[PDB]
C-alpha cells in the first residue's frame, strides 16, 4: 500500500526543474480521477539503465523508507519511461540553497543540517541501503529547518569522483563506510556555502592526490573541531572512519554551542526561527537541536 501505480493519464509534466546524471526532474500535476483539483508533484524521469517487474520491486523498497530525513518514493509509472513521483519541494536542493544564502546562514542552521543528514544516513545504514551518491545536490530542502536525503540506490540500479572514497574510485567498492567519505565532502560543501570541491583539478587526478595525502582545505568558518571530523571521514582505512551514529552525536553536541564551533560574521543575528515563525512554517509546509 505504500506505492501508487499511476496511469499516464492522471498526471502531467509541466516544467523541467533540473537534469542530472540519472534523469530529468519536472514540476508536475496530479489530477485525481473524478475530481477537479490539480495537485503539484515532482516527477523524475530516469534515463535508460531491467524488466518492469524488477523495477517495481526496487520501487517498493524506495517507497518503504520511513524517516523524517529520507525522501520516500510515492508513485511510479512504467508505461514508457520510468517515471517516479514524490512530493514537490519548492525550496529545491540544499546545494542551491546554501549558494543562494552564501554568507547569510547562521551556525545553528549549518550544524543542524549536518545532524539531519547524518540521521537519514544512519537510517539508510539500518535498512542496509548504500547511497553511492550522497552530495549536497542530493539533499532536498523541505523547509530551511528540515532537509531530506534523496536518490539512494539510484547510482547502483542505473560518476561523482570528487565525492567518492578512494576504494570506490580504485575498486568500485561501495559500502556504508564509503558513504561516510561522501558525507564528509557534503559537510565541506555546506561549510563553504556550496564551493565546488577540487575546483579546476581533473577527476582523473583525484585518486593520485588522495594517495599523496592531500585533502579538501579547511573552510574559513570551521574551527579545527569541525575540520577534524571531515578529515576523519576521508581516512584511507574505511574502518577508521566515523560511523553515522557517531556523527549524529558529535554534530548534535556542537549544535548546542554553535558559535564555539563555527566562526561566522553576524552569526548572533542569524539564529533559528522564533517559535512563532517555526509554527507558521510547519503548519503551511511541514505538518509531518538548539543552543543552551
Ligand atoms: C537529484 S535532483 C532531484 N530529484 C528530485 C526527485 C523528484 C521525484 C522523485 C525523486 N526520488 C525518488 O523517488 C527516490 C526516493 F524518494 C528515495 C530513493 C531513490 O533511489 C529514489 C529514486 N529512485 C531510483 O533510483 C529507482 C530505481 C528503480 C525503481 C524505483 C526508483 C526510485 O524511486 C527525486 C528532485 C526534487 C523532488 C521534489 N521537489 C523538488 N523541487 C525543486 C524546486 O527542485 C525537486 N530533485
Amino acid at each position: 500500500a505504500l506505492l501508487r501505480i499511476l496511469k499516464e493519464t492522471e498526471f502531467k509534466k509541466i516544467k523541467v526543474l533540473g537534469s542530472g546524471a540519472f534523469g530529468t526532474v519536472y514540476k508536475g500535476l496530479w489530477i485525481p480521477e473524478g475530481e477537479k483539483v490539480k495537485i503539484p508533484v515532482a516527477i523524475k524521469e530516469l534515463r535508460e539503465a531491467k524488466a518492469n517487474k524488477e523495477i517495481l520491486d526496487e520501487a517498493y523498497v524506495m517507497a518503504s523508507v520511513d524517516n523524517p530525513h529520507v525522501c520516500r518514493l510515492l508513485g511510479i509509472c512504467l508505461t514508457s519511461t520510468v517515471q517516479l513521483i514524490m512530493q514537490l519541494m519548492p525550496f529545491g536542493c540544499l546545494l542551491d540553497y546554501v549558494r543562494e544564502h552564501k554568507d547569510n546562514i547562521g551556525s545553528q542552521y549549518l550544524l543542524n543540517w549536518c545532524v539531519q543528514i547524518a540521521k537519514g544516513m544512519n537510517y539508510l545504514e539500518d535498512r542496509r541501503l548504500v547511497h553511492r551518491d550522497l552530495a549536497a545536490r542530493n539533499v532536498l530542502v523541505k523547509t530551511p529547518q528540515h532537509v531530506k536525503i534523496t536518490d539512494f540506490g539510484l547510482a547502483k540500479l542505473l560518476v561523482p569522483i570528487k565525492w567518492m572514497a578512494l576504494e570506490s574510485i580504485l575498486h568500485r567498492i561501495y559500502t556504508h563506510q564509503s558513504d561516510v567519505w561522501s558525507y564528509g565532502v557534503t559537510v565541506w560543501e555546506l561549510m563553504t556555502f556550496g564551493s565546488k570541491p577540487y575546483d579546476g583539478i581533473p577527476a582523473s587526478e583525484i585518486s593520485s592526490i588522495l594517495e599523496k595525502g592531500e585533502r579538501l582545505p579547511q573552510p574559513p568558518i570551521c574551527t579545527i573541531d569541525v575540520y577534524m571530523i571531515m578529515r576523519k571521514c576521508w581516512m584511507i582505512d574505511a574502518d577508521s572512519r566515523p560511523k553515522f551514529r557517531e556523527l549524529i552525536i558529535e554534530f548534535s553536541k556542537m549544535a548546542r554551542d554553535p558559535q564555539r564551533y563555527l566562526v561566522i560574521q553576524g552569526d548572533e543575528r542569524m539564529h533559528l526561527p522564533s517559535p512563532t515563525d517555526s509554527n507558521f512554517y510547519r503548519a503551511l509546509m511541514d505538518e509531518e537541536v538548539d543552543a543552551d
